[PDB]
DNA sequence: GTCGTTAGTTGTGGGACTAAAGGATATCGTGAACCGAAAAATTAGTGTAACGGGTATCCCACAACGCTAG
């Protein structure tokens, strides 16, 4: 940050498709699941306690 | 030296963002036990047939002439 304060270094570009990922299909189910299981989890350890 | 004043920020908050059509969604986690309320189902108990006159109505059939003599 300091190097790019004294016109130094180069800001980045927004809309560069190395600064743009895709989600795709798996990586959704995934996150989902993963909500699903904590959930899943919490419950699971409550019902332990 | 100290206190109120004014103007220019600065950060923060509230309010706008065509028209036409259409218009489907999915929605966790659990603690027990007894009493009261009303809504529902099951059970217990009584019964007619023809007759007298007299008369209201119905259907159903028939009549409602023609001639002669005292």
């Amino acid at each position: 940050l300091i190097e790019l304060i004294n016109s130094k270094a180069e800001i980045d570009d927004i809309d560069h498709l190395s600064n743009r990922r895709v989600r795709t299909v798996g990586e959704q189910l995934s996150q989902q699941f993963g909500v699903g299981l904590a959930r899943m989890a919490r419950t699971i350890r409550e019902r332990m306690n």
